[PDB]
């Protein structure tokens, strides 16, 4: 009848416990926060709008992974997953028992299949680059995958240490900086797991789910940071969705060679400034005296967010752990920020795959050679500062 | 010091109106619930936690002012019309410059640039013959020139209780109960009519001149797309959306060329709003259900899981095109029922309805179209009937 207990990192799903987020019965929830990232703020909509009852709760029927992914080791090492939930994909199963008892518990991880079908992709098979096989790609250009969404669900205690900083105050800036956001991160000390109200993100497997946590297979693998402007829209400003192409482009050939492929998702939009920040600095860059410059790329998102960079890709290694990960063959990829991550985590990189460049679109030069300049992974020549100072970026039109 | 500045919602000036203070730099100036940036105060809070962001830092707006004027129009202060995002948010460093020097620390919740989008979709409309470059609009690279702007959302609490028929103060103890207690100033500010809730905004994609978007008589093309990530970027056949977001783009462009304008707004809204997770154990359910992935089933699916077929609420979904002062859409490429009554509801006059053609659905996607034909979206022609509705239209999983 009252709340169960979490027992972060436990090697069963028994004593870890079910993240119990829901709003049906406040007297069983154990957390702080609500499921669904952004999206509770819609349910509150359709709740005070009369489309849907405070009552329901979801009929999980048929709803199972296609997959079956884990438990693996690392789902109960302590301190490796603190951002997501491992055992969110399989409540329906390991907590029955919770389910029938009446605590409502919904997944926070779901996995299904696709047939992906990229333009890239099939230029690819026009361009003789490659060649259907009728079981990862299909002469119609799709790509056989399983994907999985994954919401986030932090233990607090856990993202503390990942970040050094004590927990008190890491919940008391989470509570400060969002203007007062879930008093309970100051107010109940004994809550320790947090459903943050952001994106979480989605992984596109190519080929075997299982052979992810088999070292002895060849994994092709990227970590994309969500680029809605590109990877949706096409902008010819940034390297994104040629980078992201590309990455599906190898792992299909990994998965066609007998390997594996993986492609993480995380919705970091605007290096986790968001769209509008994103923006204005565009606009500056671009009426900068001087030009638009590579020299001065990194300088014009510091004057406006105070901050180069807000993705903290320390905690971006936690999907590779929940999948099993143990090694990455080609890593297709360049940022040294993702690479230290995942590499100082204990996962193996062998190959580091940077972006041909003749898949630079045309006003992309300034962030690529910015990027190179600030230690990114380049087989070649790293731009130095005369290079640095050529006015390669496109004026305002 | 000086207290927090009054905002009086959809006042005739940005003087009157005054300034979103959602900022946390100094807590006496604020007046409203939350913060900036979406869901992103929470990676904000991260950086100023990490000691990498100094909780003092404020932005230096220098240089960063619209590329294209956009306003002010009547509907900036008609009565109710803009309640989910802030009409003056992109100009906050001109029209409160004052109060930006008076030290209240201000921020755009609307950011307008440009850019030059070139999607493989509309490169290959060029190979055959569908698109021909200009030089202006459309490059002979493909690239087609876009104003294009972010919107955060700003939402004005009266004004969106009203637009769902239901009293402030239960709108406001819902949003608290259903999140699980988010915000506590819901319930405990009645005086804070305004919030910035933690959710995606959009961005509106403009073909030719925002100026004309204000002026019906220039021929307006334009489709509000909500986002489905993995149709959107990564093309899955299950959905008809980036076809039809990439054919909208087709149609928008072809307008500007042809002297006129285009308009694609790009909302976060995944999976009707209920987000990814819920949408893939819909699809799950959907292809293991005795009888197997049928159009009469497709939305007893989702209510089954969500409880609801749809919480995106297009009630809102309009405010942005008052914003940019459209009164009249020539060509809707669009066939949502309850996207047409929002619009028209709200006052925008609907001539063409552009459905999707059919040699554009996915080769997973007719369970979809066709079920939301028969749930009353638009079609030129004929409805699917109780037959057709149940072929077995649905790849098998794996399949
Ligand atoms: O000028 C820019 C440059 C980058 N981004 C954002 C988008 C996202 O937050 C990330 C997109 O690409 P990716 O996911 O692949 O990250 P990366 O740092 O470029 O590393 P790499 O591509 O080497 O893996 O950078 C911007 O918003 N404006
Ligand atoms: O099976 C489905 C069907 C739809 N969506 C969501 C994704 C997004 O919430 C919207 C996709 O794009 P769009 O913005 O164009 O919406 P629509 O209702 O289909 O209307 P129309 O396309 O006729 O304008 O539907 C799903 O998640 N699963
Ligand atoms: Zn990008
Ligand atoms: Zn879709």
């Amino acid at each position: 009848v009252g709340a169960l207990p979490i027992h972060w990192g436990a090697p069963t799903a028994s004593e870890r416990g079910p993240v119990v987020g829901t709003t049906t019965n406040r007297a069983h929830r154990n957390v702080i926060g609500t499921h669904s990232g952004s999206y509770s703020i819609y349910r509150a909509l359709a709740v005070a709008s009369g489309a849907l009852s405070r009552h329901h709760k979801a009929d999980l029927t048929d709803t199972a992974p296609t997959n079956i992914i884990g438990p693996y080791p690392q789902w109960s090492q302590p301190g490796k997953i603190v951002s997501l939930d491992p055992w969110g994909a399989t409540v329906a199963e390991v907590f029955a028992a919770e389910l029938a008892a009446g605590h409502d518990i919904r997944p926070s991880i779901a996995v299904t299949k696709a047939h992906v079908i990229l333009p890239e992709v099939m230029e690819a098979i026009q361009k003789g680059r490659l060649h259907p096989d009728g079981r990862f790609l299909l002469p119609s250009g799709a790509a056989l995958v399983t994907k999985a969404a994954i919401e986030p669900v932090w233990h607090l205690p856990g993202v503390a240490e990942r970040f050094h900083c004590s927990e008190t105050d890491l919940r008391r800036v989470l509570f400060e900086e969002t203007g007062g956001m879930y008093p309970e991160l100051v107010t109940r000390s004994d809550l320790e797991v947090f459903l943050p109200p952001i994106g979480g993100q989605t992984v596109y497997i190519f080929g075997d789910a299982r052979d992810l946590a088999d070292p002895g297979v060849e994994l092709t693998a990227r970590v994309h940071d969500e680029c809605n402007g590109s990877d949706v829209f096409g902008s010819d400003i940034c390297t994104c969705r040629p980078y992201l192409t590309h990455a599906i482009e190898e792992c299909i050939q990994g998965a066609q060679r007998g390997g594996v492929g993986l492609v993480a998702y995380s919705r970091k939009e605007g290096r986790a400034l968001g769209e509008v920040t994103k923006f204005l600095v565009y606009n500056a860059r671009k009426r900068q005296v001087g030009g638009d410059t590579a020299d001065q790329y990194f300088a014009r998102t510091e004057c406006v967010a105070g901050v180069q960079d807000m993705r903290f890709q320390e905690m971006m290694p936690d999907v590779l752990h929940w999948l099993g990960v143990r090694k990455i063959h080609r890593l297709v990829s360049m940022s040294n920020m993702k690479y230290d991550a995942i590499t100082g985590s204990g996962i193996e990189v062998v190959e580091r795959v940077d972006l041909p460049a003749d898949l630079i679109p045309a006003d992309a030069r300034v962030e690529i050679d910015a990027k190179m300049a600030a230690g990114y992974f380049t087989p070649g020549a790293v731009p130095d500062a005369d290079e640095l100072a050529k006015v390669k970026g496109r004026e305002l039109d």
